[PDB]
């Protein structure tokens, strides 16, 4: 089902420049294209043909790895790179961009890097075009939506024209390859399956920290906050890779179908529940990096109610989970930059040693997906009368030097040109995420909820820190 | 107070014990089969402190205190009047034993409050340690016998039951099911120095298996206590042993193989064969290969792989739990071998924990989308440079200095040892079985390369 | 939500609307059920005004004794219409409140289907006021099958389609999840770990009689296997719903459905049987067999028997025997799970048999749960002390004497009176049954696979006792 | 060979022996060889007592098994001497009956562990001690474990252990001992017979009687000393007992006194929140008015009649579980039986439904009936509208419905005919003994140092209002059919 007619919506966007462009011109310089593929680039200012190509060199030149620069390498590249300017508010402009695309039975990738207002004029002047009909299929990597409404409004109108199969909705977590190796860890081997369940676990906990700030996406970020950025579908993926029932096999729907079914089954977060189960944290003058930073209203210069910060003890309620809490934690201005996975097993169930003899502590295995890749799991063993809880480490990144650091989307950019797509949301995904991100946001907006905020640096806001420990548990920091 | 090393001027208390002795500083006497002076004992000491930790023995002014404080003593050991030429050890073999007991005790008197450690197999076939074991038992406190076996107390044999029972992962899986086979090694690059004709009667299955092994199979395959007591511990172990399936005269056929190291090469050196050493025929199986079965709730079905040699290209000690693999390869054909999780750890050679893993590798949307087995490493002996690697027998004589047993073997243990044992042996032997030469360095027979693989298994190689 | 006052009958002249139809919808109406206020077409023509006296006829010898009563008949003779009409002429379909909603009921054939949509459409009578149910036998192949649903889908939404499964609505059948999931006990062994494999055996002293010409079209395992038997499957293996929901308990067979190992045409000659019933004895009576009864000579299947496999996680590697059968020595439809044996016997041989333990369930025409347990047997032995397999037994008959009702049709049908449709099948459930069976089907004729014959009475063709055999697996009887 | 019954007078010989000796008779199991010497501490003198004996076969014996010709048979096996456990010097009498050494002689002492030692003293000097002689004793086994142990010391001491028998009543009985086989000889218990999958255990010996002429020996002892010590603790450890390799009596045993060595201290502390003790008081029971305990004791009684405990076995499997210990006298009904509570479905998929989903139970009642049976959640047949109803049920097993052909017999004929064979397979070891006394040992000091008082009950009624608050607190109940 590979596609050998492409279109490139929003070329004169920077993540066109910084994230697509790159990835095409990678899987290029190496050969995944079928070298009779049309990449016909859209924007609204004007460039010629040869032109937009000289624009697309500099984005090269100043994006892709230079390993990956050859100057032979980026001209076979470029030899299938064609632009047209074209309005989307006239759908009359669409039929230079079809005169451009290869024949329909081989197929059109229809890109759209646009804002989701601007999605709905360019559908329309496709079918015109022609490009529409199916055979077509569309990928998303937007603010598509803040709530249901907006997703349902924006999905809805899209699923007019098109339908589930041809959309191919983006997260750009799950291009990242530590993400992937998730499913392989947990049905490669057959240890961790006896005992991923409600016994034998106690918590689970993802923690996804950054030192940076919302520097430049501030005013736009404003509008998300950590929870509606990086939970809501980056998170919430996680949860579902760490907490889905295996399919029979690795198919595109079959591994969504269980995801989609974990974000179906989780705890519902009420009103009454969220005071007890959700933190805010908002950002405090404070140094990070050893050089002093702004506040968020330094920076914002505004009244802001949200977050950066957010931390939620989720559950998930199916026989395999209900009961395991999922404690969450995102946040900016954090003391790493390190976004990891920490399963804590529940202890054995007697300790046939000595009260004086060290405590035993339970098993935990824990991942980090950025910025090293590490996977360490927790042991005991007795000190050449007492022991160490000590580690059983292993580096990915020390395992594979060799293996070339491609780009995240080099691989969805394929994938969503071979055929059915797994690394691509689905509707069925994307409504649940939000049934339980919405609620979340309504019943602590009509709490009066408001962030209590941190010095930038601190690990976030106090009343975090006791979310996790009123139950018991500490957020895993290293020594 | 005062000791007796009896078999202390040897190898067994020159670099294994008495070296180590070092480190357990009371006036020592210790026995010597070349009876040398009390000075002259200090002097042989001196150059096996000479043979000691570098920095401990540095350290240490007791070189200089081994000259200051010494004592020797024609052991004749043969005599009933073998003594006055407070705990002693018999260093000694079972034979250097029976008589030895009988008439150290007698000159300076005995009962309580003497020490009792055979320090040897202590036994050839069940009635000698039968034999052997009932006339002690009737003389001496069943608190004061410490029978001993090296590995016991090195510190890598202790760690497995908190491995084993500090860890809620591994237990699920240590069944029949969830565990394919078990694997144990004792490699040596050594050949025999000088204890050939000993080793030759004795045969590496009895000096190995019987006690080093079989209690690392206890520690891998036990119940676990209610709580860890010295006669809890042991009463588990007697489980294992008395649920090792029998080895009769027709499963010595098919579950056995044995060896004999050849001429070859170790290391960048060449050796000569093991007969031609001796220099008289020997029938002696320098190696054995063990196709043990456990019957037992847990591990009817748990086929347990025995491999101990000599002259063995390299010398490793570990153990290969392989585990049973995922009832579903929820991938396709063409990605990834799926190679079952094992966990290995290294005992002697280094300590190290190791759990074989499967992971993706880096991939994009290609034809083949491989997924690499991947192990997790935690160096033991690397971690712990603060621990002090000191020798497994030094902690023992702590143990004999408390007077508890807090790791010595016990008849009701070692009456279970032989009795299996000798069953291969009465059985092989009533078939007529005969030891197979391999080269210096090789692994043992190919009969044996063929034991591991008409089940579908191989054994453990780093390469 | 149904606002139904309509009902339409198609088929009424075969003997499914007599003997299940008939009946069950007297009991909808004689207990308050059925609306006061509240059609007969035929698929073969039949005089009119018939079915008054017809019902009494049918009925009288059909419906249970103690339920038959003179006053409940006429509200229901009223109450009941009768057009002579044909499926095959368009125009006969037009010769009923527009408010009222109308729900059609197809009880003909899958050809005779399409022509009820299509005068239908055009009488005035499919509306969106119109919902439609359909038979179970629906289609002999997947592009046949889909061929009617794509036809019937644009006539009328998957939600007035109401799919029809008798088996659904057994109340035996409809405890099994029940019984699987509202019971912790069972889940445990329902791996391949702890389970050594179900047997499925729906079975039947009865051959067709007035049948078999419709009969010999779809073969026992099409008339059964597709929909009724492998529904149990689904039961017997699907992984827990997260709460139950008329369609992801779907969903969750679907995903069985799909998890089946491929019968191919290489698979059939070792994995599947077929039979057709010879002459011998039915009740002390001598009865013919299916060529004397059928003059045409044919291979068609009157008995089946599988060795189905579900290869995921849970089930990859248990065995799954199923062995629908007409003219067998019995009625008793009965699942039986075996579990694996005791790892090991800590009891000497001689005096333990150490059968493994079994969960039976039968579904008809008793229903009667029980578990097999092995106990010592009460005598003082010294030694090879003797140990007697025992049968914890239940009675659903016995237990809910109280519950007193008497039939599954009736519940299924005044669903659609209600519109619920949570026993009503799923189109993507449909195809993949579909799917898997047309595999067999076309192995066979590709490999030339023809019934045996069984003596009338004799448990079938002796292939099967030796499809079992080989694996040691015998076929569960009463002994 | 020869066997004596010491103790012969006691109305336990009476009712339990004599009758269970006439049943080996009459099933010709027992040696016409062989002959009984009975010495009885009261009454009977004349070897003409078998008159005696025979009022005993009809006032318990079973009427099928009874014949009047087949007692003859049996009586004329029976040689009554008048002895003294506290005087040796008569001990001889016995000794002069039949009991030729080489046919060997066995010995039963009926007796309290008090006259246990006495009577052994007149065996020595009679030469019945030593070689070709048994011996066999009671379930009490001395007041308490040094008690026990002094009586002990002296046993091994004189007979080697090959030759004592201890006997523990409930080891024996046929339902009692198929647990084993229910446990090992299936596969479905085990993979949840853990802290996960089990919420609870419950062990019940319940009976409708007080104490009638049992009174004088019971007050020394309590209901735990008498029916926890040896049978209702012997019954926990086959219950949470880790399998053995294969079926030999030590290889069951090893692991039933680590169930002993196991289980968790009551301690002073623990008394007031896991022990509830009961004074039976007078009321009704089978339909009658019944007299009070102390009113029956005539004289101030500290003893219970009724106890009931929240044990704790600390190993891997168990840790953590409660075991619910409750045996009673004058309860309202006669039944022992054994709940295992499994931990409750991990989530219900039906949560919204109304049914409750009780948690599944494995219950077998070894006495007065014998039976297994199974708690399963299954759908209540209904057409529904919206919402759904579960009700729970029951997998029946009657074990004595199942084998009503083979014969049913007296624990104590499997008990006694090992005696003669020599067989100590359902006979406790001194090991097995300490680890249930030094458990008793420290519950007695922990009601001593606490000064609690046994609660008075009514005739006929759960006992104490006490023991109910305390399976209450943790949510757990007592079974009660219906
Ligand atoms: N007893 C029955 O007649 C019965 C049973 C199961 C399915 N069906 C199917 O439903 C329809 C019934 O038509 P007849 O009543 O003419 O057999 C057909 O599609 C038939 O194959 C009938
Ligand atoms: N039913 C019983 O009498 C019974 C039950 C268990 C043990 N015992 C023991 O047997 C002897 C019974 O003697 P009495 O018949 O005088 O009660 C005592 O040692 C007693 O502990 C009696």
């Amino acid at each position: 089902n590979t596609v050998s007619t492409m279109i490139l919506f929003g070329s004169t966007g920077d993540l066109s420049q910084r994230m697509l462009l790159p990835a095409l011109y990678g899987l290029d310089a190496d050969g995944l294209l079928a070298d009779d593929l049309r990449i016909v680039c859209t924007s609204r200012s004007e460039y010629d043909t040869d032109g937009f190509r000289d624009f697309a060199e500099k984005a090269l030149d100043r994006f892709v790895a230079s390993d990956r620069l050859n100057d032979d390498a980026k001209a076979k590249f470029l030899n299938k790179l064609f632009y047209a300017t074209v309005d989307i508010t006239d759908p009359t402009q669409f039929g230079k961009i079809a005169d451009l695309c290869g024949p329909v039975e081989k197929g059109i990738a229809i890109y759209l890097a646009t804002s989701s207002s601007l999605f709905e004029g360019a559908i329309a002047g496709l079918k015109q075009a022609g490009l529409a009909g199916p055979t077509s299929r569309l990928a998303l990597e937007k603010p598509l939506g803040q709530d249901l409404a907006s997703s349902d409004h924006i999905n809805d109108a899209v699923l007019k024209v098109f339908s589930e199969k041809q959309v191919y909705r983006i997260d750009h977590y799950l291009g990242k390859e530590t993400v992937q190796n998730l499913l392989t860890l947990r049905f490669g081997n057959a240890l961790f399956e006896p005992l991923w369940n409600s016994k034998g676990i106690d918590h689970v906990q993802i923690s996804v920290a950054e030192t940076v700030g919302l520097e430049g996406r501030i005013g736009y970020f404003d509008s998300s906050g950590s929870l509606r950025d990086m939970v809501q579908s980056h998170i919430l993926q996680l949860v579902a890779l760490v907490a889905m029932e295996p399919p029979a096999h690795m198919e595109a729907n079959a591994v969504r179908d269980e995801k989609v079914k974990v974000f179906r089954a989780l705890r519902p977060i009420n009103n009454d529940t969220v005071i007890t189960h959700t933190v805010t944290g908002q950002y405090g003058a404070g140094v990070s990096g050893g050089k002093e930073v702004a506040g968020y209203i330094d920076e914002l210069g505004q009244p802001s109610d949200t977050e950066t910060f957010v931390a939620i003890k989720a559950h998930v309620d199916n026989w395999r989970w209900h009961g395991v809490p999922f404690y969450i934690r995102t946040g900016k201005r954090l003391p790493a930059r390190r976004s990891e996975i920490v399963v804590q097993f529940k202890p054995v169930p007697h300790s046939i040693f000595s009260s004086s003899g060290g405590i035993l502590q339970p098993n935990k295995l824990r991942i980090v997906l950025q910025p090293d890749e590490t996977i360490q799991i927790s042991i005991m063993v007795k000190e050449p009368a007492h022991m160490r809880e000590v580690w059983l480490d292993l580096s990915l990144t020390d395992v594979f030097k060799d293996r070339k650091r491609r780009i995240a989307h080099e691989r969805l950019l394929l994938d969503l040109i071979e055929g059915d797509a797994t690394l691509f949301v689905r509707r069925d995904e994307v409504e649940a995420q939000w049934i339980w991100i919405d609620g979340i946001r309504e019943g602590w907006k009509a709490n009066s909820m408001k962030p209590k905020t941190y010095v930038s640096g601190t690990w976030g806001p106090i009343t975090a820190i006791a979310l996790v420990e009123r139950d018991g548990v500490t957020w895993y920091d290293l020594e």
